[PDB]
DNA sequence: AGCTGCCAGGCACCAGTG
DNA sequence: ACTGGTGCGTGGCAGCT
């Protein structure tokens, strides 16, 4: 086994190893020439994953080198098989110049690729953000930390508890996820996507103020309410010295950091997201859940939008109002508004990808296309009488200049790349115009030459050619090549033909050749030169963005409220919801019969509906429909029903039903508060008759008598229904159940009261359980009822 | 590409694999597809690389989908249920080609394993049966009748094709089946009077044959299972108890995990079969019982030599197909070397069983000599390019490789000749296909070429060049090489002839290994995890003592705690009280792994088991709804021969709605069917079943407050349970000390009454 | 239209001339 | 020390069919 040590190894092993021990724990790509190349065992890795050959390097002393490689042209590829994987790579390019270089040319890590932190579109989802977060937690709490990379939401919160740092995980859901490395309650994290154990002294506090500082240009964090929060700004500064060091250039997209307050939003628990199918349904995917209802924006930072604010209910009664009179005033323009906003596209992304100077020619293009919609935004919004419309159509901007440089500088429709030219457009650059026109020597000069040198020689299979590794030619046939002159030179032998060089043909590609390289070169430097004169006006770029993506959100909540019947939900400032006919989004839709609306009147007074009827018969609906409207009103939004008045609502709790269920509904009796809305569903394990009923009953009676919260309880512990009689607050409901003959008729109508009696013989009967045991269970009923 | 979608009329309802340049391309709608069952992009166009082919087939052919190749005409068909190429089957898994059909009469249903020849029929009456024989045999492809009525069965199942109902015409049928198999009538199969049954493996067997568009020699037989035969296990019985699949759609945590270790993947894929389909029969279970009790002794040495015969079911597939590679040749070889040294290990075992296995078994010596001397030691993947045939085992080809070697030997010299004669130390003599042979000198040497030497091509550091010489000895080379190669093809087809008689014998083989494989490996994991031999008995009932769960028992590293069982028809019913945390449910499980492994033959895991005849096995150990419907099954179909475990009946419904059905199912299960029982419960008002009726009994779980903890224990006690724990977890799990005194009151109070 | 085989641009290696 | 040949991934495409 080899001792190697530093002077064992080639200026080439050397230099591969430093840069390698910056990142010992991910594959590093390593520029040789043409081709990226990986060692030791990043080769033999990237063998089993890239499907690609691992072979060897040869060495003078001692062991081969594992290797494997791709040429530069295919990387993006490969990198997307990658970052698909979880993985992450160093790319290491050559910064320096072989020719003026003894050694091994220079070389840095230019970038690190990482599940989190990618900004390009092929390695992204259009209508689904991908966030990068850090987490630590204290002696007390936990700090937490999103950024967004390719928009520069920066955002810290401090989440109080095991329960609430897990409703965030599950809110947030990162594609990379830094911890620190002293992170005690690891079974929130453990089985994570992108998991990265990271250093404690990234969480140092006064780095973090340092790092933060000096990135926003401030002194202090006063002016983004954060200097109150060490918590948080400890993973806040973790996060942004990772951002920082995957991408390694100036990120003056991340601007501002916002704390997200317990009491800004609603906080829904981990259960409640889950049960309510709010972006992932309870089998993992997106079929029938909220957001497959209510989002039919048209851009894809609409659509993400949308997810966010569906997933964060914003508390604010002002924002609430604003966005309720939007949808109200925009209710006719969704028609004309929607095919040009469609034509903005993902504008966020792409500035995104301007200020990482990583925007390719098509990202300009489309944003010069997203300017030119702009004018005619402007002008449908103008007749729109509604002072938010107004503001938005404010932010929203117009860049006359930057709109009239793009039209001037890029082509109409140019090629995916920048490399290969062809990408800036005539008149733009006079040198350039001047540099093309020499090498357009390409149509005349050369069918000219040739048909010159036919006629002169009388060598009917002459022609004139390039090829990239010889050059130019002329070909002559290997028949007619003995009658060449003497004058042309053997330049490339082939099977059947003969290619020569004569002076004025390689004085023509001494021009061609060099004006062309001298016209490439311009062109990046005149097309660089794009991002200097756009990144100054990014600040308003990115409220454009934002502008639009709001305008798509707003007009897509108005369009949705007129198709599928919303009406706007007043609020009131006590606890309490009065539903008139309310209806639940989503089962509303699938359902191919129609869907029987119910009504709610929780308050203060009327606080827990323990809620009785049979499996089947609609409790856990009724209690999701709940949540859902409670949900939608809260973002804004019109609801699913003919009326809806609702207090305020801090948090909301859902409990579905060993260990688990019990320490799940302490959390409930520990953090609720009379302005949560609890959803009990089904609740009370034991594990004898009466065990976990006694539970469920304690429980509720803690809920109704000691935190006065908003309770919906579904049950079918009959034994419950006796709780009104005993407790102020407790009110029974229940869903009206038919027995007409043999049969049962599910009617899905709430009204008041305990039900008239259970059905669980019933329900059994109709599973086809033999009518002979019915017929004796309903015996021992018939006895179990006479006790009392 | 207008000659693309003419042939997807062709073939409509196949993907269709479009040669486009080094890729297969799909276009419209079978691309949407694709890109969804594959992962990959799509732009309507598709596309994969030619390298990754197999790659991609065996994907889509394990999710049910047929894919037909294009290079033009369609050329290759590959279906799920039709494929025998290695690359595209797992290794230690069956799959399956069956056929359905249905009747005023019932179900009729045949499978086939195309590379082994196991061949299936079948003949269900009830629906349940069908369904039960669908999850347990759970094929790859599934030919159904157009008029066939319960689409419910087969429904969201992968691999379906609609047959039109002429294809299961009784006489079409038995003169297509006779042919396969010789014979003029099928009674030697035992199926003559299944007609239902036989439709079903008409269809089959079309298909089969149309699929491969060859005969299907290794296809000579056909049995019928029968209904008696087997424990019938439902679906959700099957599930439950973990045998190959686990609750969570993975492979370990299983039974089959822990008995696995089968040396032989042809070896696995049996084992699995036998724990799939227990059999009422104890003299074929006296005769397994017989066999790894003769073996325990001789293991160690008998493995080692087993785990080098390898996969030879499927290689025997390939060779009666006609498609078997090289080194398919070459590793029935090396299954050949072994059976000698097998023989001599098995001389001594004093049961008939293991020394039929070893008649069986074969030695076939000259077919072990004939490949030793026509195949090299370790040959290439293909024919296609040779050096696969042994150096002297045909004179020609020796004499032809003598000459290319004595070519290709003259310009290795011509390369020092030319070097030596121009003094030029870049020289040497390449070869390709653009040029044949060539002289090479480098581009700084070239001008002092000789003058004889013709250019015919510049590269960019050198020049090449051809002479007269050079491309006479091409010639010699070429020639010598090609017919070396003709010749090679000829021999390795001349071996398929002389294997191919011998078929019958070396099926047989590759058959009597395989269950070799399972007894020897039944019987080191006997010996090694210290299982016991059960007897059987003539009335029904379990009796256990010290028996333990087979599988939690290796993978918990906590103390297993074994425990008794007592069943009789004096002792029919368990009522099992106390706390479940899958104490309970372990116990029962238990009990129908231990019953399911006597009757495959196996030892089980206790110190003694005596066991009574058991028809069917019933676990509803796991809505309220799919909850009554399992239970309603059970009360359907359970006899008094049939194991029965219920978990807690009851739950998800009113206290005495749910008491109501439990106490009645219970006196029903215990009254009416007898059925062997053990009804877990919580109601304890149950407890006082015992008292009322004949037959039923107590028993519970316990366990034990200590320091901050509770410790359920893993420990069956007789009587009823004094307690609930319900509220001390509700402590332990961080409910207020007052929501708890509240509970407790009102426990009180509720069973107060009771 | 297909199939085979040069080439890319780094670096190190290696066998032959100081 | 130089000099001039060698080898090393995958993918693009010239140069033959
Ligand atoms: N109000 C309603 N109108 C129409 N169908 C409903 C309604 N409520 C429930 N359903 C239907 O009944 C089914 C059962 O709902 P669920 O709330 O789960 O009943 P439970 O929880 O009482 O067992 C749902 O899948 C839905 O299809
Ligand atoms: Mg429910």
């Amino acid at each position: 086994s080899a001792i190697e040590n530093f002077d064992a190894h080639t200026p080439m092993m050397q230099q591969y190893l430093r840069l390698k021990a910056q990142h010992p724990e991910i594959l590093l790509f390593y520029r040789m020439g043409d081709f990226y190349e990986l060692f030791y065992d990043d080769a033999k890795r990237a063998s089993q994953l890239l499907d690609i050959s691992l072979t060897k390097r040869g060495a003078s002393a001692g062991e081969p080198i594992p290797m494997a490689g791709i040429p530069y042209h295919a990387v993006e590829n490969y990198l997307a098989k990658l970052v698909n994987q979880g993985e992450s790579v160093a790319i290491c390019e050559q910064i320096g110049d072989p020719a003026t270089s003894k050694g091994p040319v220079e070389r840095k890590v230019v970038r690190i690729v990482t599940p989190g932190t990618i900004s390009d579109e092929a390695l992204l989802q259009e209508r689904q953000d991908n966030l990068l977060a850090a987490i630590w937690q204290d002696s007390k709490g936990f700090g937490y930390a999103t950024l967004d990379i390719s928009s520069g939401r920066f955002r810290l919160s401090e989440p109080a508890d095991r329960e609430t740092m897990a409703a965030e995980l599950q809110r947030t859901n990162p594609a990379e996820l830094l911890y620190a490395e002293d992170f005690a309650e690891m079974s929130l994290i453990e089985g994570r996507r992108g998991l990265r154990r990271r250093p404690l002294w990234e969480f140092e506090i006064d780095t973090a103020r340092q790092q933060l500082n000096l990135q926003f240009g401030t002194r202090d964090l006063v002016g983004f309410g954060v200097e109150n929060a060490p918590r948080g700004l400890c993973a806040a500064g973790c996060l942004l010295q990772y951002a920082k060091d995957t991408q390694r250039t100036t990120l003056p997209h991340i601007r501002s950091i916002t704390m997200e307050r317990e009491q800004d939003s609603i906080i829904m628990d981990a259960a409640t997201r889950r049960n309510l199918e709010i972006t992932q349904n309870l089998a993992g995917g997106a079929e029938n859940t909220l957001a497959s209802v209510l989002d039919c924006t048209v851009t894809p930072m609409g659509s993400r939008m949308l997810k966010r604010w569906l997933h964060m209910p914003v508390r604010d009664t002002r924002v609430l109002l604003e966005r309720q009179q939007t949808i109200g005033a925009l209710q006719d323009f969704t028609a004309g508004l929607q095919p040009v906003l469609r034509q903005v596209g993902d504008l966020e992304r792409i500035l995104a990808r301007l200020a990482l100077r990583t925007a390719r020619p098509r990202d300009l293009a489309r944003m010069r296309h997203a300017f030119q919609q702009l004018p005619e935004l402007r002008a449908q919004l103008e007749t729109v009488d509604s002072a938010p419309v107004q503001a938005l159509r404010e932010k929203m901007g117009e860049f006359a200049e930057l709109r009239d440089l793009l039209e001037r500088a890029i082509i109409d429709t140019p090629p995916v790349l920048v490399r290969d030219g062809g990408v800036i457009a005539s008149g733009y650059n006079e040198e350039l115009d001047e540099w093309r026109a020499l090498a357009d020597g390409a149509t005349d000069y050369l069918e000219r030459l040739e048909v010159r040198e036919r006629e002169r020689t009388g060598l009917d299979t002459l022609k004139v050619g390039f090829n990239a590794v010889h050059g130019y030619y002329i070909q002559i046939s290997r028949g007619q090549s003995h009658l060449a002159p003497i004058n042309y030179m053997r330049r490339q032998t082939l099977k059947n033909a003969e290619r020569y060089i004569i002076p004025e043909l390689k004085e023509y590609e001494d021009k061609v050749l060099t004006s062309k390289g001298k016209a490439l070169a311009l062109e990046k430097q005149l097309y660089e030169e794009l991002f200097d004169l756009l990144l100054p006006h990014l600040e308003a770029l990115q409220q454009s963005a934002s502008a639009l993506a709001e305008l798509d959100v707003l007009v897509n909540l108005a369009e949705r409220a007129y198709t599928l019947n919303y009406t706007c939900p007043t609020f009131i400032d006590k606890p309490g919801i009065r539903i008139t006919e309310g209806r639940h989004p989503v089962v509303e839709q699938v359902l191919n019969e129609p869907f029987i609306a119910n009504p709610l009147n929780l308050s203060p007074q009327r606080r827990m509906l323990i809620i009785t009827g049979p499996n089947m018969g609609g409790k856990s609906t009724y209690m999701r429909q709940t949540a859902l409207i409670a949900l939608m009103a809260y973002i804004g939004s019109y609801v699913p029903a003919q009326k809806v008045e609702i207090g305020p609502i801090d948090r909301i709790f859902t409990r579905v039903g060993f260990m688990v269920e019990m320490t799940e509904t302490a959390n409930i009796l520990h953090n609720a508060t009379e302005y949560s809305l609890v959803l009990m569903d089904e609740i009370g394990r034991g594990t004898s008759t009466y065990d976990g009923l006694s539970l469920a009953w304690a429980c509720a009676e803690n809920l109704a008598n000691k935190i006065k919260a908003l309770t919906l309880f579904a049950t079918h512990y009959f034994e419950l229904t006796q709780l009104p009689e005993k407790m102020e607050g407790v009110a029974n409901v229940h869903l009206d159940a038919l027995e007409h003959g043999d049969t049962i008729a599910f009617m899905h109508s709430v009204q008041d009261g305990a039900a008239s009696k259970s059905y669980g013989l019933a329900v059994a009967a109709l599973a086809g359980v033999p009518k002979e045991v019915i017929k004796r269970a309903r015996q021992k009923l018939r006895e179990l009822e006479s006790i009392s």
